[PDB]
C-alpha cells in the first residue's frame, strides 16, 4: 500500500511533467491526477524538483545493464541489435524521458546536471560496441562522435526521425544497423 | 503606429514563447512584455494560435534563394552556404529550433501549420544532396538517413554540442561536409 501508493504518484508525475514540461507543471496537478492529496504526495517525496528526480530515476535507463558485447559473443551487430532494443524499447514505453531529457538539454538547467545518469549512462557501451564494431571491419562510420550524435537522437527523439520520414520517402533498430553495414 | 504596435508583439512572442513554450504562454504575458493592451494583441493578431503562427513566419525560414543556382552547380559550395545560412538563422533566432521541438513531440494542431516554415528548405537540402551523389561528391546510406541527422544539428545544435561534450573546436559545416565527401 506503501509501495502501490508511491507508485500512483510517480506514475502521475511522469504523465503529467510529460505532458507540460516541469515549470508548467505543478504538485496540485500531479497530487490530482494521482488521486492522492498534496500533503501525501510532499510527505513521499518532499517537493517539485525532487520528485521530478525520482522521476527519472524510476522511469529513467536502468542502471543496472549487462555488457552487450559479452553477453552477444563479441558479435558487434548482435551486440548492438540488442542495445538499442532494450533502449527504444525503454523510450517507446517511457516516452516522457526522452521528451523531458531532450527538452532540459535546450534549457542547460541544474536540473540536467542530475537527470544525466538516467538517460546517458549506457553511451559507454555505445561508444565501446561501434567501435569493436569498426575494428572487426562490420560497421562503417565517419567518426564516433558523428554516429552517436545520430543513434541517440534516434533513441531519445524518435518523433523527429517519424518526422523526416513523413517528408523524405520500418524498424528503427534495423535502419541504424543498415545505415552502419552499408560498405 | 499598426505595423510598429505588431514588430513590438511579434518580438514580444518570440522571447516570451521561446522561454515557456505554446502552452505555459498566454496572451496576457506577451501584451505585458509588449506594454500593449492585451484584448489589441489578440485582435491585431486574431488570437494565441495565429500569433504563435505568426511568430515562425516572421521569424522562421520563410527568407530563400537557390544555392545550387547561386553556386553554379558546386554541389559542396552550395551545402556549405546553405548550412552557413540555417546555422546562422538559428543561432540568430534559437527560439524557432527550440519551439520546432515542443511540437515536433506534442504532433500538435499547430504542426501542420509551422511545417511550412521549414519544409522549404529541407527540399532545398534534398537536391543539394542527390545533385552531389549524382555528381560523385558526396556518399550516404539514403537521403532520408542524411537528411534527418544534418536537419538534427541543424534545428537543435544543442544537443550536438552536448554530445560533443560526451564524445571526443571544429567547425561544424566542415564536419557535416566531411561526413558526405568520406569514402
Amino acid at each position: 500500500s506503501r509501495e502501490q501508493t508511491m507508485e500512483n504518484i510517480l506514475k502521475a508525475a511522469k504523465k503529467k511533467f510529460g505532458e507540460r514540461g516541469y515549470e508548467g507543471t505543478s504538485i496540485q496537478e500531479i497530487a490530482k491526477e494521482a488521486k492522492v492529496n498534496v500533503a501525501m504526495a510532499s510527505y513521499y517525496f518532499n517537493g517539485k524538483e525532487n520528485l521530478y528526480y525520482e522521476v527519472f530515476k524510476k522511469y529513467g535507463l536502468a542502471n543496472e545493464l549487462p555488457n552487450f558485447l559479452e553477453k552477444n559473443q563479441f558479435n558487434p551487430i548482435n551486440a548492438l541489435r540488442e542495445y538499442l532494443t532494450v533502449f527504444t524499447t525503454h523510450i517507446k514505453e517511457n516516452p516522457e524521458i526522452g521528451t523531458l531529457a531532450y527538452e532540459e538539454i535546450i534549457k542547460e538547467s541544474a536540473r540536467l546536471e542530475k537527470i544525466k545518469p538516467y538517460f546517458i549512462g549506457s553511451f559507454e557501451q555505445l561508444k565501446e560496441i561501434l567501435q569493436e564494431g569498426e575494428k572487426q571491419g562490420v560497421f562503417h562510420f565517419f567518426s564516433i562522435n558523428h554516429t552517436i550524435h545520430w543513434i541517440t537522437s534516434i533513441v531519445l527523439f524518435p518523433k523527429f526521425k517519424k518526422f523526416i520520414d513523413g517528408l523524405v520517402p520500418g524498424d528503427l533498430v534495423s535502419r541504424i544497423i543498415s545505415a552502419l553495414t552499408d560498405k
